[PDB]
């Protein structure tokens, strides 16, 4: 099968982020410097039973315990997060959470190693109900991954969804690329604090304070949570939540900006309308050689109003449908074929550079190699189907 239009945008996106990861399945925090700390802003969407979402906004403040003079402040940047549930008890009193966190758009603490363990003590109140959780875990602070095994030890089973505590469970594990100073790793040995206010649509408000420190090679998290004004018959207090959407509900401006460039690639005459001819050059530049009818089938997926072409608003809408949906098994196979131009089953550095050029993206040779090495588990220097699929999941 001829790679689909969305597959092409996927691959383009994977390259923009220099990662064989799924680039769509993330939720974005923006970090701004501010009086020698950082301010974090984020929007998140809790899935309800019966469809629909509960939106909240998070405003976090991050302060370092180290003096101002020993810290290289970053610019403004974003962290992309993907929080997942690997295990649970029915009652949500044992919860194993996995997170992936990557800086976008670094520092090396001698104290922060490639595998770090962590331990957390959480105490708090949600609509005056008292509880306690403990956890232990580990991760790879430079690769951006971590696992936390959580227990509720008092106040359980909780009379509210566990979901509202998820973001209160690890900032040292954010992968920061070389260009971005990592305020979190630089804070040690002393560590850092945060205070967060999450405000929900329906008026529930969850505040939390957190101390991070480092005791003899293990990170120690100490967190205080005060949740209030959650509607007593709402989906939080009645446990009618199905987890956090690993996305944003509407497209951000920077998503619209990103996708406008991906559109420009196709729009060779810049008249705002894409034809089979213009899709044709792009498809052929990726090694396909499709017929007019096949190119038309591809435009038919995008062309709502039936006039044979598509414009930018229809293109955008298709990307929104894909952001609210998910990347499929077929799309992953198609994406691999595209990367693997010579069909030998191995994605090499040279292929990445040809494909990169076909899709109007530019990576340095350090970026090209890091993108491979990260996926490359057998160490032969290339990416095979199995390695690719692991990364994409
Ligand atoms: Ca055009
Ligand atoms: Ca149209
Ligand atoms: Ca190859
Ligand atoms: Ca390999």
């Amino acid at each position: 099968l001829i790679p689909s239009l969305t597959t092409v945008i996927l691959v383009k996106s994977m390259l923009r982020k220099r990662s064989f990861g799924n680039p769509f399945k993330y939720n974005t925090e923006t970090l701004y410097p501010a009086d020698g700390g950082l301010e974090g802003a984020c929007d998140m969407a809790l899935k309800l039973v019966g469809g629909g979402h509960l939106n909240c906004s998070l405003e976090t403040t991050y302060r370092s315990k180290k003096p101002a003079t020993n810290l290289k402040m970053p610019g403004v940047y974003n962290v992309d997060h993907r929080l997942e549930r690997i295990k649970e008890a029915d009652d949500e009193t044992y919860v194993e959470l996995h997170e992936v966190a990557v800086a976008r758009y670094g520092s090396v603490s001698e104290l922060i190693k490639e595998n770090m363990p962590m331990k957390l003590y959480m105490e708090g109140t949600v609509n005056n109900h008292h509880f306690k959780c403990t956890s232990e875990g580990e991760g790879k602070p430079y690769e951006g991954t971590q696992t936390m095994r959580i227990k509720v030890v008092e106040g359980g089973p909780l009379p509210f969804a566990f979901d509202i505590l998820a973001t209160s469970f690890s900032r040292t594990f954010i992968k920061h690329p070389p260009g971005i100073p990592d305020f979190f790793k630089q804070s040690f040995p002393e560590g850092f604090t945060w205070e967060r206010v999450t405000t929900y649509e329906d008026g529930g408000v969850l505040t939390a304070t957190q101390d991070t420190s480092l005791q003899d090679g293990c990170l120690i998290y100490n967190v205080k949570v005060r949740g209030m004004n959650f509607p007593a018959n709402g989906p939080v207090m009645q446990k009618k939540t199905l987890g956090w959407e690993a996305s944003n509900g509407q497209l951000t401006e920077e998503q619209i900006a990103e996708f406008k460039e991906a559109f420009s690639l196709f729009d060779k005459d810049g008249d705002g309308t894409i034809t089979t001819k213009e899709l044709g050059t792009v498809m052929r530049s990726l090694g396909q050689n499709p017929t007019e009818a096949e190119l038309q089938d591809m435009i038919n997926e995008v062309d709502a109003d039936g006039d044979g072409t598509f414009d930018f608003p229809e293109f955008l809408t298709m990307m929104a449908r894909k952001m609210s949906y998910r990347v499929t098994e077929e799309e992953i196979r198609e994406a691999f074929r595209v990367f693997d131009k010579d069909g030998n089953g191995y994605i090499g550095a040279a292929e990445l550079r040809h494909v990169m050029t076909d899709l109007g993206e530019k990576l340095t040779d350090e970026e090209v190699d890091e993108m491979i090495r990260v996926a490359d588990i057998d160490g032969d220097g290339q990416v095979n189907y199995e390695e690719f699929v692991q990364m994409m999941t």
